[PDB]
């Protein structure tokens, strides 16, 4: 402690004086840690923000200079400790207030689906969403990354389950894993497969041995590989999806009255499924709020009957259980001893099997192990599973939304060549009939102009790849009898078929591909050179070194505004300061008016 | 190096011809551009070749008959009746032909596998050709605007 | 060129008032604020 060059002689002697020399010279730093370090660090939390708040709030005094170099002195154990954030609300004027971060919030945050998260939610927020609702969004994605935190900070009947959880923690843990993991045995079992032959009687003749029995090892192993990556994803992401789901429709029956007073309509599926379980036993199973029932029966009972509303928002002939639990109510309740299974909802396990099976990922999933399932049979249906890099690429991913995003126009263009080729194809079966000739020798003709559905499919198949129109593969008039009817004809084909029609089909595809490629580097710009609470921009920043980075680092940060958020909801109110309150009042009102919109502390003040 | 080795070979001072390519301004533009989109090119280079794959088992696998490229034989070369000779075939042929695959195979002409050799060469005129290798022209002609 | 055409009026129909024009900006302050200025003081329903 006198040679590591962080201790005086004074200091040592000191700490020596707090030794409790257990009649053997021997000290034990464990305890002494774990006893003289927390409070300590407690109270040093406390004095290192309201330094903090001293300092950035009255700068440049001598006396509050020695006060500051001792103060960060004492910071550089709390710099990832304390957050602060710029509020807008109470004063009509930026507050920065501060607040403590946990280890565990930083390492949940850290934990790679919660980045994965993130970045999904920026894009979308960027690309989709713009300024009306980004702070809605903003607070919506802090909550569903909170839940995620929490969720992956959790990741005989005492034999079985105990063993049942961990294997399940171990699959939510490691699916990404297993995903690399099933795309690597994929290419090796399609390079094996690339290594065939034939023959009616298929064999794997390219090798010599030790190539035919791995080709089955492979097989049964992505097909294991493939089931716990859909075990894994169910316990890994189905749990936020139907966290989200469950939030958005407890939401809408409190504040709208979705069911109660504005019945959705008959198109929208997602409305009549969650109608489905507005009124189970568990439905606020994920939500962590298990009082909106008595909430929207609170808030729409007296209007239109509380024993409607009781009814059709389950837990019937209970009004009174509130009273009930209020006023002696009972201690526990033993689960069962001849009921050990049945004990759950199958309403509402109905209605999460019906909201994960139209994920749009699990979807995936379950192609992947139906494809793998089928090439059990056909070994050539793993050729499939190639296509997971298209998923799990950037550019590939892009080339794909590209392809499906100009759907309509894309569709009304094939549309429109196929009605030209059509008037094309009965302008020739009329008059040019003589020409589709296509033998060389035969003597029999093999007339592909004899009958009209056969001349639309030999024009749709042939006229339109052949680059050069359709007068180049069938044989040339070469007779003034209907030459120049002839020529027109092919020009005209090979001109609004050709070099208008294909070239526009073309040109869509490849402008949506530029379209979303400019979206994503231009939400890219806007993440790197311009704030996303505030937006006053980059150039503002741009005057100290670095100040731009600064800005977005301490004093705008994202992960502290949601570690904020988190902090109000651990608070434990009543003990909640000013600011604090009024940031949770607000939060439960749903107003958002303290996020600082078009104002910064740098801008309020010097 | 490549001038003692034209001392051995002298063909190999060809290789100096390059030069004009680092000595100019657009040329070396031109270099830089076909370097610059790499990652995006190689990941679209490999989709080709996927999609193109899945194209060949699916032809090794049902249309492997019309694969006879001779014209009076009588020995039939077919280049479908191996998985990895096919597979280069199309890499090699369908994807230059600048009409699909269906312009260098025999037609179809027959009521038992028309329709869905149709469907196969319009769907890979459409994604090979005038897709995914417009899409590789249209990165590298990008990349040098 | 016809289709940019097309998506630009549409963008201004979205961004911008027809009869004052002054802009998205200035009425993206309140919530709503655009559309409640576009659908309730400067409706062109209303004008005709
Ligand atoms: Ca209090
Ligand atoms: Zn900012
Ligand atoms: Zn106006």
């Amino acid at each position: 402690m006198e040679s590591h060059k962080h201790y005086t002689q004074s200091e040592t002697e000191f700490l020596l004086s707090c030794a409790e020399t257990d009649e053997n010279e021997t000290l034990d730093y464990e305890e002494f840690v774990k006893r003289f370090h927390e409070p300590a660090k407690d109270i040093g939390f406390n004095v290192a923000v309201l330094l903090t708040n001293l300092s950035e709030h009255m700068p440049n005094d001598t006396r509050l200079q020695t006060f500051l170099e001792l103060a960060e002195s004492v910071l550089n154990y709390f710099q990832p400790f304390l957050g602060r954030i710029e509020i807008m609300g109470s004063a009509k004027r930026i507050e920065r207030v501060y607040f403590e971060i946990s280890e565990s919030s930083r390492t949940q945050w850290e934990k790679p689906q919660v980045k994965e998260s993130k970045r999904q939610f920026i894009f979308d927020v960027v690309n989709e969403g713009g300024e009306k609702e980004k702070m809605e969004l903003f607070v919506n994605f802090c909550e569903d990354t909170i839940f995620e935190m929490q969720l992956a900070a959790q990741i005989f009947w005492k034999k079985i389950i105990a063993y049942q959880q961990k294997l399940l923690n171990y699959f939510a843990r490691n699916f990404y894993n297993m995903r690399m993991l099933a795309l690597f045995v994929a290419f090796a079992i399609n390079f094996i497969l690339l290594f065939y032959k034939v023959s009616v009687h298929y064999v794997l003749e390219e090798s010599s041995g030790y190539m035919e029995p791995t080709l089955r090892i492979l097989a049964i192993l992505h097909t294991i590989i493939s089931f716990f990556c859909i075990i894994g994803y169910y316990c890994l992401k189905v749990p936020l999806v139907i966290f989200k789901r469950e939030k958005e429709v407890a939401r809408k029956l409190e504040f709208d009255g979705l069911y109660i007073t504005e019945q959705p309509s008959e198109d929208d599926i997602k409305g009549q499924w969650d109608r489905l379980v507005i009124n189970t036993q568990s439905f606020p199973n994920n939500y962590w709020d298990k009082f909106v029932k008595r909430k929207v029966m609170d808030k729409y009972g007296e209007f239109y009957g509380r024993d409607r509303i009781s009814e059709l928002l389950g837990m019937d002939k209970a009004a009174l259980d509130f009273s009930d639990a209020r006023e002696k109510k009972k201690p526990k309740k033993d689960s069962s001893l001849s009921a050990v299974l049945n004990s759950i909802d199958v309403k509402y396990q109905m209605w999460k099997l019906g909201v994960v099976f139209t994920d749009n990922s699990f979807l995936y999933l379950a192609w992947y192990m139906t494809m793998s399932v089928l090439g059990h049979y056909n070994n050539f249906f793993f050729a499939a599973h190639l296509l997971d890099i298209a998923m799990g690429f950037k550019t590939l991913r892009t080339i794909l939304s590209s392809v499906t995003h100009n759907g309509k126009q894309l569709v009304l263009t094939v549309g429109l060549l196929a009605v030209v080729v059509y008037l094309y194809t009965v302008v020739a079966f009329n008059f040019f009939r003589k020409f589709y000739n296509k033998s060389e020798d035969g003597d029999t003709p093999d007339m592909k102009c004899d009958d009209m559905l056969t001349c639309y499919m030999f024009h749709m198949y042939v006229g339109v790849r052949a680059g050069g129109g359709i007068g180049d593969e069938i044989e040339d008039p070469a007779g003034d009898e209907y030459e120049i009817y002839r020529i027109i004809f092919d020009i005209t084909f090979f001109f609004f078929v050709i070099v208008i029609l294909l070239a526009i089909i073309q040109g869509l595809i490849i402008d949506a591909f530029g379209e979303l490629r400019d979206q994503q580097e231009q939400v890219k710009e806007d993440m790197e050179t311009k704030c996303f609470i505030c937006g006053i921009g980059n150039d503002y920043f741009d005057t100290v070194p670095h100040g731009f980075e600064t800005h977005t680092l301490q004093e705008h940060n994202l992960a502290n505004y949601l570690f904020f958020l988190m902090y109000l909801i651990n608070k434990d109110e009543t003990e909640h300061t000013g600011q604090e309150s009024y940031v949770w009042k607000m939060y439960q009102e749903r107003c958002w008016e303290f996020f600082p919109a078009g104002d910064c502390f740098r801008k309020q003040y010097e």
